[PDB]
């Protein structure tokens, strides 16, 4: 029985001007923070935890920016994958093949059997993925369905909850297609300087909405 | 350096049991607000005034409510669409057709010359959205492009910051296809209960935002 909660990561710049610290070092506190979180997540009951890694448009920084954020979400399926269950989707033609095929060995390596999933969605963007599906079915079909659409997007179920820390009040390429339905939860406090307290009074707030 | 602006309308069942009046009075009081909003906003410099009139689930109520709701928002167009340009886009075979006259013969008649213009979406839906342009294209095109994407989304351009009063943190089914970056902006005041000191503070926070676009400056 489905319920999901899915997070924009979010302020890792701004942590590491806070921390006068390198903007590795504030990815590897992501790391660390995104582990915790992901148990957090997984003793609230959530089903799926969906972290939105990257966009399209993320693919377009530096590099050295592009490798040290994906060698940080890497390193959180490296520390996970042998008890959960963990899965990926998105854009992938924009992912450079060395963390697809990590990640790809990662997901095939993991807990399939888990009740609880950690999904990592990667070069996000509605437009991107509205043409892959449209090309999938291009005159193949007589016409797409709720079902089919549903079936073929990035995120295959519907988001009960989305939250974003680090004051930001956007999407950023980031919105799950398919969760008319789904609840957000804003709030200033950068990602890395998350408590579990902070994580249950954003529960409270997202649960308590009559 | 031309800014477009969206309003999410909500509120007026939560409005009519604060005033204890009708829901008829409410969505009058919405119809005086939006005509409000639309001059706010034009006097601001924006280019595009849209609004989220309704969404595919909308039209599930009853054939009452459906009929208030359609009149109050094609009211404000009845009274503006001399002075701007009116169009209207979105999954209309969900739009009873009697609306749809309406508002295209506003269309017809409204200003299309102006630099203002009042924008309805209608029946929004990503999955509709998705589900029409493909059922449009299938099999008749090679492939689809983001060119071809971008010319048939509801909303024909990215939008630069939206506005939801209301209560609500939530985008329900009015999430523009095209806009990855769009700036949200939530607020718990009713619409109809909205000054222009408050559309004016919602302006201040969207305004002093750092866009980045995905990139690092």
């Amino acid at each position: 029985m489905m319920t999901n909660l899915m997070l924009l990561p979010d302020g890792m710049r701004r942590w590491s001007q806070k921390q006068g610290i390198s903007l590795d070092d504030s990815y590897a506190a992501m790391t660390d923070k995104l582990v915790e979180f992901t148990g957090w997540a997984r003793e609230e009951g959530f089903t799926t935890f969906y972290v939105t890694v990257s966009s399209v448009a993320n693919y377009s920084r530096s590099e050295e920016q592009v490798t040290t954020a994906m060698n940080a979400f890497t390193e959180v399926v490296r520390r996970c994958h042998d008890t959960l269950n963990f899965n990926y989707s998105g854009t992938l033609e924009v992912v450079p093949e060395r963390w697809l095929t990590e990640l790809e060995a990662l997901r095939a390596k993991s807990d399939s059997q888990s009740d609880f999933t950690l999904h990592f969605i990667m070069g996000m963007s509605l437009a991107h993925e509205v043409i892959g599906i449209f090309n999938k079915f291009n005159g193949k079909i007589p016409a797409l369905t709720e079902e089919l659409l549903a079936a073929n997007a990035y995120v295959p179920e519907p988001v009960d909850f989305l939250i974003r820390p680090g004051g930001h009040v956007r999407m950023s390429s980031f919105y799950p297609l398919m969760s008319p339905f789904a609840e957000m939860y804003f709030c200033p406090t950068l990602l890395n300087d998350m408590t579990r307290a902070d994580f249950d009074v954003a529960l409270e707030d997202l649960r308590e909405r009559d």
